[PDB]
This record gives structure tokens, sequence and C-alpha cells, in this order.
């Protein structure tokens, strides 16, 4: 009883230093559940990794080809959007899982059938968000966003003026955050203390810079976070100040399995970013929990192999369907909590989440939220 | 004597009639030929590939076989996610990919080898913004079909920042049967200022909704993204004293555009469109002209350049073309008049920032003309 079964991995390529952080949680993961017994006991995972530069879409498809014909299970897909988007259609006419751990916008014409998605979905992100401001009781509010596609993200916010009795301003960052304090001094001068970043992390880190700068870290303002990566970022220079911070928090810490490892994590890793040393970004973490999840539906199906498939012949997988189909109904409790997909979508609309706020003895948990019973504060 | 040859990727049709837009591709090669002035020793001869839009997949496999036919130019899909993949393998082999259709150009993304003939809302946002003004409005209601429509509108939608404005974004539903829903919140709202973002098909829809629901009077007044207003059948509305404004790329005025029209609105096959449609028959789209003149364009930057020829290119080997980086350095500096009116790209963006526009409203005889806008001089109204 021993069956080799190889997923593939389309990662960043960075040939100036240390592999990804992604690329390092998928093998972490692939190496975590073969020396676990009772997960794939009979099963021993492989891989092929390769790795593109995430914005040639016709890199990421010649590579995505090359693993179908090793033969792969699943290619777990680059992150960008748009290269995303191409190993999805092609992965669809083949028949093989496409495994995504980064949001991106689904055409809605677009009938692939192939894929999962385990990033949070912010049409539920989006209700959050607005659930979390109306607990705050705010009416003016200012949503400032990084790269155009945020508008599409937040659609469900950006349109709530019109149910919901609120009035917000729509600014966007410029393409480098080291001039934010033109646009900054701008909602200064205009009052705006209730400001929502939709942002990455980094991004996140390096704004607080210009705002602490320009004297706007203080009880007059609270700041709301889309990104989920909040406790990556180092808060030593502003807990003091007495301003208002919260975001939400995917990655279940709260529970000592995860923490230990995520400690194992910081562990086999390694200034003015602004950001934590040794840290698992929550891209990462969905990555080492798509690897199990995609497992324990491995486990149930026994009978499927792996098989070469050429992107010019067209012989859709023969265990395609039926794989993609266990993938959907699967249940997992991974690094970032219960993990059930849409079997409508294939997308990831029902979660938890801790929200989390900046007390004065650091980043705190303050309460949960999930789509059923929405907002649920501890007082 | 010399044959160059264009690859066009297109709607698939199973089976009636051939799509607006390959037609409009044919019809412009063919048209070339017969004139002698422009490409007089060469002969355009072309391969069209037929896809399901939303298969990328499909889109590549098309787009390698005509580079291995060889093509100077692939007149690539519609459908974004379609041209995203095609204009990534154009990139790599070094063929001009040219668009015709408005897509999201994420910022990191950094493929030279295109152009795109649609005209950019960072000039329409700023031309539907000029009009707004001009009105005098201070409350004005966004509702858009697919979110797509806030990147493509966000210079709109921060306006409520810099000016005196306050806009309500809504939504559509997939299907326009049920716009009432919404639109009765619209008019339980007095939201009388409006702009619709949508297809034109979908806007012909959404005026059947409005007028059952007693929102065409001369108190509404709709603004519309859509360049092809002039497509709507009006009839049903020019009584009703609604306003109705939106902006207008092609150059009817002109009598040459106009009999162009003419021969086009004739040779096609396509039913008339279904009564109920809302929409005239035997009417040239913006989506075509603009294809006819993709290829005109193109065609001018060929005739500077006779020493070029095609080359079979395969996707596995990795050899750009000879002279595609030469080539489509010609392309970005060209100037033509086409249906569109002025044709120039911007060489920085490879998109087209700067155009002329009419500026179009419902009179009671109709629509009409009413003024122009160009991003240089801005709105330029007629009294
Ligand atoms: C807001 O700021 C003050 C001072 O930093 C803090 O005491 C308070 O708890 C904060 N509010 C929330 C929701 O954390
Ligand atoms: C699946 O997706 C739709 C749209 O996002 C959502 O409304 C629906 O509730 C989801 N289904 C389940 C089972 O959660
Ligand atoms: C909400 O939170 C409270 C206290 O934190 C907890 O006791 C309760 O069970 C939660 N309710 C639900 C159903 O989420
Ligand atoms: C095409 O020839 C026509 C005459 O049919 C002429 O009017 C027009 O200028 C020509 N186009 C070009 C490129 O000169
Ligand atoms: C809008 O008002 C009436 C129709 O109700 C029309 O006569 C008038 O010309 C319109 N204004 C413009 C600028 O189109
Ligand atoms: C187009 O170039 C013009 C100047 O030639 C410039 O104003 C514009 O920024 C360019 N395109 C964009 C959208 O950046
Ligand atoms: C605006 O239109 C008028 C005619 O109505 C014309 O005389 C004038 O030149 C135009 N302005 C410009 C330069 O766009
Ligand atoms: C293997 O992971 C640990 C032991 O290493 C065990 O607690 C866990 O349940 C196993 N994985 C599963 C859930 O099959
Ligand atoms: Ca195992
Ligand atoms: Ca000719």
């Amino acid at each position: 009883t021993t069956h080799v079964l190889r997923f593939g991995g389309i990662f960043e390529y960075v040939e100036s230093g240390p592999m990804g952080a992604e690329e390092l949680a998928f093998r972490f993961a692939v190496n975590t559940i073969n020396r676990n017994r009772t997960l794939l006991p009979n099963t021993t995972l492989t891989y092929d990794t390769q790795k593109i530069n995430l914005y040639d879409s016709f890199e990421a498809s010649k590579k995505a080809c090359d693993q179908l014909s090793l033969g792969v299970a699943a290619i777990f897909g680059p992150s960008h959007s748009s290269s995303a988007n191409a190993v999805q259609s092609i992965c669809n006419a083949l028949g093989v899982p496409h495994i995504q751990t980064r949001w991106k916008h689904q055409v809605s014409d677009n009938k692939d059938s192939f894929y999962v998605s385990l990033y949070p979905d912010f049409s539920s992100l989006s209700r959050a968000i607005l659930d979390l401001v109306q607990f705050f009781k705010w009416k003016t509010v200012t949503v400032v966003y990084d790269d155009s596609t945020g508008l599409i993200r937040l659609q469900e916010l950006i349109k709530a003026p019109s149910r919901y009795n609120l009035r917000l301003k729509i600014r966007q960052l410029p393409a480098d955050t080291k001039d934010a304090k033109p646009l900054l001094k701008e909602m200064k001068r205009g009052k705006e203390f209730h400001v929502i970043f939709d942002c990455s992390h980094e991004m996140a880190a390096g704004i607080l810079k210009q705002a602490l700068a320009m004297g706007m870290m203080t009880e007059y303002y609270h700041y709301i976070f889309t990104t989920l990566d909040l406790f990556a970022l180092d808060v030593e220079p502003y807990r003091y100040s007495g301003v208002n911070m919260t975001g939400f928090r995917i990655l279940n810490t709260e529970n000592t399995q995860v923490s230990s490892i995520i400690e194992k994590w910081s562990m086999e890793r390694l200034p003015d970013s602004g950001l934590l040393d040794g840290f698992m970004t929550t891209d990462a973490a969905l990555m080492y929990d798509a690897v199990h999840v995609v497992s324990v539906a491995v486990q149930q199906f026994p009978q499927m192999t792996v098989s070469s498939l050429q992107c010019n012949r067209h012989k859709p997988w023969r265990f395609g369907t039926r794989f993609m189909s266990l993938i959907k109904e699967a249940h997992w409790e991974g690094l970032t909590g219960r993990i059930t997909f849409n079997k409508t979508n294939g997308l990831r609309t029902d979660f938890d989440l801790d929200v989390i706020s900046l007390k004065e003895e650091g980043l705190e948990k303050i309460g949960t939220w999930d789509p059923a019973s929405g907002l649920n504060m501890t007082e």
C-alpha cells in the first residue's frame, strides 16, 4: 500500500534570494502530511513547483501545461489575477482541479467549473466591514483604496449609502506611499477622522508612518483595515498615541495547535519596513490549508491516479469531475478555521473571523464575526 | 505584389450569422484591397478563428495557430480575460496585438506589444463629469451593470471629495426584467438625475421598465456612458420630454462616414433585432466601426514598412518576430481619419486617451447633436 500522488504549484520568481512565503507553505504542508500517519496513510504526496513572473499569463500557461503533462492531480495555481485566470481555463478544459488561495474577480459570464478559492470572499468581508462600521455608529467614513480593483471588491460597501444612513468619500493612494501626504493632508483638512484603508499590510505599514508624521495618529482618528494581516504590523510606535485601529483576522491563533505550527514556520524561516520579522501571513496559511483540504478529498478517492494530459490533445482527465466535487464538499479545520466551500460558487463565503483592535497593550481580540450571527462583541 | 496576412479572433455563433465585429474586419480588408491609394502594391489577406469568448485557453490555442501560419497582427478577442492571454502571447513573440474593446490594464503588467482603439475613460469619465457640471447637478445616482464599471468610472466615483457632488451607487440585477424593484427605490428616493453605466442593449431594456414605472417624464434626466445611443429606438420616449444625454464617437456628421455606414447596413445578414429588443435594425455599433478602423490604422503603418514580411512563430520555440518591435512602434505613431474620428495613440500607454466626441441629447424630434468634447478644450456647447 504505497501510492505516489503529485500536486503541481506555480509560484513567484525570486532570482535574488529566498523562495517566497507561499511556495514555502506549500512544501511545508506536503511534508507535514507525509509525516502524518492519520492523513494519507498509504499515500505519499510528491510535487512539482514551477516559478514564474506573476503577470506573464503566457508563462503561467506553458508551465501549467508542463505539469499536466508530468501528471498532476491539482494545480495550486498562481496568485496574480490575470495569470490565475489563464490557468483556470486550462485546468477546466482538462478537468484538473485548480486551487486558488488569493482573491480575483470572477467575471459573470465565465462558466469554468474546475476550481475553488480559499480566500474569504468579500461579498462577506464587505458585510463584515459594514457590520463593524454600524457598531461604531459612524455616519461619515472615507474609503481609501490602493489599486482600482478594490472598488469591485468593496462594492457592497460603496452601495450602502443608498440603503443605510451613511456618507462616504472615495480617495485613492498614489502608486508610491512615500507621498501619501498630500492626500492625508486633504483628509486632515476635511476632518475625515473615520477611515477605511483598503490595501495590503505592507502598504498599511507605510501609510501609518505618513499618518503619524502628519499628526493623525491620535485619539481623534479611527482606522479600519480590510487587510487580514493586521498582526503582521509593528505596532510599538502607535499603541500609546491612543488612535483606534480595527480590522479582522482569519488566522486562528487563539488555538494552541495553530500557534505551534506557526512557530515551526517562523522557524526554518528568517527594518523601516514596518513589518514584524518571522510572521506567517494569511496568504501562506491558506496555501498550507489548501494542500490539507485537497488531501482530505484524496483520502476518500483511492481509486484515483494521475494522468499525463496534453494541451494540444484534448482529453479531459478521467477522475477530474469526481475529484473536483469531492473537494467542494470538503470540511477541514485548518490554520484559518472552518473551511467549507459554496457548492454554487466554488468560493469561500462562510467562515469565522476574530475582530481585533488596538488597545494600549497592543492588538487584541474584541469579538467575532460569522455571516450567520454577524458581529458578536465581548464586553 | 506582396501578401500580408492579419489574424482575427471573434465570437462564435453556432450557427447563425457572423458577428458584427468579424464582419467589419472582413469588410475593411476588402475595402482597402479595392483601394489603390492604400497598400497599392500590397494585398491584404487574413485568417479568422472563432472561439467562445470566455475560454481564454481556446483563445490562446487559436492565437498560436495564427502565429504559426504567420500573421503581422492579431486583432485579438473582445472579452477581457481572453484578450489578456492573447496580449501576453503577442508580447512574447513580438506580434502587435490590436484591441478594440476596453479592458482593465493591471498596473504591474509590462506587456508592450499592443494598442487599444476604445476611448479610454480616464477621459470618458472626465467627459461624463464635465457634462454633469454643465447641467449643474448636485445629486446623481450611478447605476452600473457588472462590477467592472466601478474601475471604469473611478474618476467619477471620487469626484465627491473634490467638487460639491453627492452620488449614490446602485447596481442592476443580472436580468433587466426585474430592474423594477430598483427603479422603485430610485423613484421613492426622488433620484431624478441618473447615470446608466451599461451596454446599449441593457439601456434599451431599462428605458422600457422606466416608462412602465412612470419615470420617463420632464422630471428625469438620464446620462448614458454607452456610445451607441443612436442604436436605440427612441420613438416611444421623444414625446414624454424626458431628458437623455450621452456621447458619440462615431462621426456620422461626415458624409463619407455616412455612406460607408450605409454599405454596412447593406450586406448585413443578421436577423433584424427581435421586436421588443428596443434596438434599430441595420445599425453599425461603435465596437464594429472600431474594428474597421483598426484594420485601416495598422495598414497605414504597413504602407510605411515594405521591408516587412510575415514569419511562422511557434508558442513552444521562443523566437520573437524580427520586425515586431519596429512595426508595433510604427503603429503607435499612426494617424488616421476613420469612422470614429481622429485616431492617435498615447506613446506611453498604447491607449487612446485623446479623441473627439459629439455630445448628443434627446430633443422632441429625436436624438440630436448639442455640442462637442475633447480632452483639450473640454465641453463645447452650441446654443
Ligand atoms: C479607541 O481608543 C482608545 C484609546 O486608544 C481605547 O481606549 C479604546 O478602547 C479604543 N476603542 C476600541 C474599539 O478599541
Ligand atoms: C453561494 O454564493 C452566493 C452568492 O455569493 C451566496 O449568496 C450563497 O448564500 C452561497 N451559498 C451558500 C451555501 O453559502
Ligand atoms: C457571541 O459571543 C458571546 C460572548 O463572547 C458568546 O457567549 C456567544 O455564544 C456568541 N454567540 C453567537 C451565537 O455567536
Ligand atoms: C481609399 O480610396 C478612396 C477612394 O475610394 C479615397 O477617397 C481614400 O482617400 C482612400 N484611402 C486612403 C488611405 O487614402
Ligand atoms: C431637456 O428638456 C427637454 C425635454 O424634457 C428638452 O426640450 C431639452 O432640450 C432638454 N435639454 C437638453 C440640453 O437636451
Ligand atoms: C496619455 O498621454 C497623455 C499625454 O500625451 C497623458 O496625459 C496621459 O497620462 C497618458 N495616458 C494615461 C492614462 O496615463
Ligand atoms: C467650440 O465650438 C465653436 C462653435 O460652436 C467653435 O467656434 C470653437 O472653435 C470650438 N472651440 C474649440 C476650439 O474647441
Ligand atoms: C496528523 O496531525 C496530528 C499528528 O501529527 C494529528 O493530531 C492530526 O489529527 C493528524 N491529521 C489529521 C487530522 O488527519
Ligand atoms: Ca501521508
Ligand atoms: Ca490595396
